[PDB]
DNA sequence: GCCGGTC
DNA sequence: GACCGG
DNA sequence: GCCGGTC
DNA sequence: GACCGG
């Protein structure tokens, strides 16, 4: 992590800072504490100036680096890496649509919030923000099967030393008219147990944890991780194709005539 | 629908509004244009003051005209349908401590964003906003596990004609920085064929369809529209059962 | 006191 | 809540 | 058209 | 994206 060195730096600037309200609308979804998202990443544009990035500010900046590369397919060939790839493009047409009149924007379905890149290793920051407000279900952490497939990439392309998936948590409140931020947590992904993480199907097959809580104990290598992730993967998948058919089919075959 | 009649009336309010875009920044997800609901509420409630309600402000308004009703025991007793109950109701321990110095809020799971009620009968409407300016994908509906166990109660109940599902959808486009409506579509959940909607089981098991696609030539009765849809809920649901082992386990044993 | 459904 | 297609 | 993951 | 319990 680019980001645990100065993670104090962060947790200080952000703990107490007054932002205004979202829109005075539903605090939900997209709006919860957009603001300090926004304030994370300022924050370390200025501190890691060179190795912060957005998604997409990102890719329009691989593309933009080499003018002399048209259409998707060398393009395709500007990430150097199936997974990083996979994690990170923007699909066929987009990718030989891109141009400097037509940059790359944000996107709903971009995996990563903030991107910090050095020395051919990539950092994928995530951020979550808690209304503490209240206690509310585990937040949509991340796709199990984008996860899944990620790390069949990793085998496969055989990439243990590219990437990493890091999730820092901002605990915010409304203190009056504004949205103060009150805590602050940060936790790896690879650095979590994979059988422990929890699959929630329905909620977009997405696995869900508080980043508070998240369990940072795993004492093996990144390719084990994959590994490991990938039989509880297949495991819950079977197993929830068991559980539909108990409580999705068994209690209304009676109404089917 | 009480909103039908004068969809039209609607239609003409509703197109041309502008709404302040949130933040200026990214416009997407929960909150992408969303706030054009509350337009909808507030022209409704203009011309429909006695309906128009909020799922909320319905479940407050129920509880504050029952003061001698207390502790959700009776409570959920109100309401008088075990379906509108489960599908309107809020929470036991929150109706259980509901009171006017703690009235019911928004809450985000609330099945239905307008309620207009009359005459015991129910039309549980909701708004959909879409940004025009591209063409995504089918906004979630409504859970079909909801949807399902709604047509269970109907059933089991006899409720065939207390309450009804419609959809509002809003398209938008970016002005600059406000975001500016310029289409309307209006369609009811029960008129549409039970058996051509598309449970999308990743997206939370939500129907998903564009207001505007869907179609309105059901012309059997409620009792069988639920019948329909519950066998063809059954029935997805064995498939994703199977389709899941074949897009999640089978290409990748070669792993373990 | 884990578990997971819904906008 | 509502998003397009490496 | 049809299908369906993912913030 | 992020929400609690009829």
């Amino acid at each position: 992590s680019f980001i645990k060195p100065i993670y104090q730096d962060i947790n200080s600037i952000l703990i107490g800072q007054k932002v205004k309200r979202p829109k005075s609308g539903t605090l939900s979804g997209h709006a919860a504490g957009e603001p300090f998202e926004k304030l994370v990443y300022k924050f370390l544009k200025e501190n890691l100036s060179d190795l912060t990035f957005k998604q997409y500010e990102y890719l329009n900046d691989l593309f933009m680096k080499n003018p002399a590369i048209i259409g998707h397919e060398a393009r395709y060939k500007l990430f150097n890496s199936p997974t990083l790839l996979f994690l990170l493009s923007r699909g066929k047409a987009a990718t030989e649509n891109w141009s400097i009149e037509n940059l790359f924007e944000e996107k709903q379905n971009d995996t990563a919030d903030i991107l910090l890149v050095k020395d051919q290793f990539y950092e994928l920051l995530d951020v979550k923000t808690r209304n503490i407000s209240k206690s509310a279900q585990a937040p949509n952490i991340i796709s199990a099967y984008k996860l899944a497939q990620t790390c069949a990439k990793m085998i496969d392309n055989k990439e243990f030393d590219l990437f990493d998936i890091n999730y820092l948590e901002v605990d915010w409140e409304l203190n009056g008219e504004d949205l103060v931020c009150v805590s602050t947590s940060f936790a790896e992904l690879f650095k979590s147990e994979p059988s422990e993480l929890y699959i929630n199907w329905a909620a977009a097959m997405q696995i869900q944890f508080h980043v508070r809580d998240l369990d940072q104990g795993f004492n093996g290598t990144r390719e084990e991780w994959a590994k490991s992730y990938l039989k509880h993967f297949v495991t819950q998948a079977e197993q929830r194709a068991i559980s539909m058919i108990d409580k999705f089919v068994k209690p209304f075959k009676k109404y089917i005539l």
